[PDB]
C-alpha cells in the first residue's frame, strides 16, 4: 500500500511511440510494431508492442503476470524485454519488447524456404532447447510451445517471443494445475495436460516435441499438427468428440508422422519427446547436447 511496486513510467511514454505496423493478434492481445522517437527526430529504436485486444479486470492482472515474467528473462534465445508504456494517461498497459525482423518461426518456414535446410532447422532446435532450459532454471512453464510462437531474428538465431500462458510452478510441486483454462492449443499438448491439467517442464518437452516435427514439415499444407491429427481422427469430427478421440489416440501411441525427408534419429527425439511417461521424456538439456552433438559430428 504505503510505497506502490517499482515502475519506470517515463521509459517509454505514450506520446514518443509511434506506430509503424501491425504484426498480428492472438486470443488475448494484439502486437504492433512502433518508433521510440524521444527527441522527436525521427529516429529512435524500433520495438514491439503487445496490447490487449479485450481489456477486462481478469486479462489486465495476467497481462501483469505475463510482463513480470518476460523482465526476469534475460537469455540470447528468449524476445529481450525493454519496458512498459502506460497509455491512456497511464491507465493502460502495453508491453515493450525487441522488434525481430522475420516473424514467427510458422511464417518464416512457410515464407523463407529458399534459405533454410536441415544444418538451419537444427540450430533452430538447439536454439529453443538453451532458451527453454533457461526457463526451466526459473521454474517457468511455457504451455504452449509452438512454431507460432517462437520469432525469427536472422537466418542464424530464434528466440521464444511469447510467454502469455506461462505459469510459475508452486514452491513445492513439479506440476502447476491450471484450474481456469480458456482456448487449449490441444494438438501441441501432452496427454496429462489434456486429461489432467498438469502441465511441466516434462509437458513443455513433450510440446517441444511437436515443434520439432512442425520444423520438418516445412509448415507444409495438409501437414500441421491440427491437420494430421484431424486426418488421423477423422476430418469430419466436430466439438468434443476431437478431443476424446485425441486422447484415446494419444493414450494407445497413436502418433504424428515421420515427415518426408526427416532424418531416422531427428524422428526418435521426437517420439522420445512424446512418452506417455512423462519421468521417461528427455531433459531440455539432454536435448540440447543430443542436437548440438548431431550438428558436430556432420563433416566440417
Ligand atoms: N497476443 C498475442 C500472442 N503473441 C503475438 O501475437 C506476438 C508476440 C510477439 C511478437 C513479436 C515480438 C517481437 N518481434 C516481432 N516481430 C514480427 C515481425 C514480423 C511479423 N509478421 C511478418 C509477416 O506478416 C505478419 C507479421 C510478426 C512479428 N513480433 C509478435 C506477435
Amino acid at each position: 500500500n504505503l510505497y506502490f511496486q517499482s515502475m519506470d513510467p517515463t521509459q517509454f511514454e505514450e506520446r514518443h511511440l509511434k506506430f509503424l505496423q501491425q504484426l498480428g493478434k492472438g486470443n488475448f492481445g494484439s502486437v504492433e510494431m512502433c518508433r521510440y522517437d524521444p527527441l522527436q527526430d525521427n529516429t529512435g529504436e524500433v520495438v514491439a508492442v503487445k496490447k490487449l485486444q479485450h481489456s477486462t479486470e481478469e486479462h489486465l492482472r495476467d497481462f501483469e503476470r505475463e510482463i513480470e515474467i518476460l523482465k526476469s528473462l534475460q537469455h540470447d534465445n528468449i524476445v529481450k524485454y525493454k519496458g512498459v508504456c502506460y497509455s491512456a494517461g497511464r491507465r493502460n498497459l502495453k508491453l515493450i519488447m525487441e522488434y525481430l525482423p522475420y516473424g514467427s518461426l510458422r511464417d518464416y518456414l512457410q515464407k523463407h524456404k529458399e534459405r533454410i535446410d536441415h544444418i538451419k532447422l537444427l540450430q533452430y532446435t538447439s536454439q529453443i532447447c538453451k532458451g527453454m532450459e533457461y526457463l526451466g532454471t526459473k521454474r517457468y512453464i511455457h504451455r504452449d510451445l509452438a512454431t507460432r510462437n517462437i520469432l525469427v531474428e536472422n537466418e542464424n538465431r530464434v528466440k521464444i517471443g511469447d510467454f502469455g500462458l506461462t505459469k510459475v510452478l508452486p514452491q513445492d510441486k513439479e506440476y502447476y494445475k491450471v484450474k481456469e483454462p480458456g482456448e487449449s492449443p490441444i494438438f501441441w499438448y501432452a496427454p496429462e495436460s489434456l486429461t489432467e491439467s498438469k502441465f511441466s517442464v516434462a509437458s513443455d518437452v513433450w510440446s517441444f516435441g511437436v515443434v520439432l516435427y512442425e520444423l520438418f514439415t516445412y509448415i507444409e499444407k495438409s501437414k500441421s499438427p491440427p491437420a494430421e491429427f484431424m486426418r488421423m481422427i477423422g476430418n469430419d469430427k466436430q466439438g468434443q468428440m476431437i478431443v476424446f478421440h485425441l486422447i484415446e489416440l494419444l493414450k494407445n501411441n497413436g502418433r504424428l508422422p515421420r515427415p518426408d525427408g526427416c532424418p531416422d534419429e531427428i524422428y526418435m527425439i521426437m517420439t522420445e519427446c512424446w512418452n506417455n511417461n512423462v519421468n521417461q521424456r528427455p531433459s531440455f538439456r539432454d536435448l540440447a547436447l543430443r542436437v548440438d552433438q548431431i550438428r558436430d559430428n556432420m563433416a566440417g
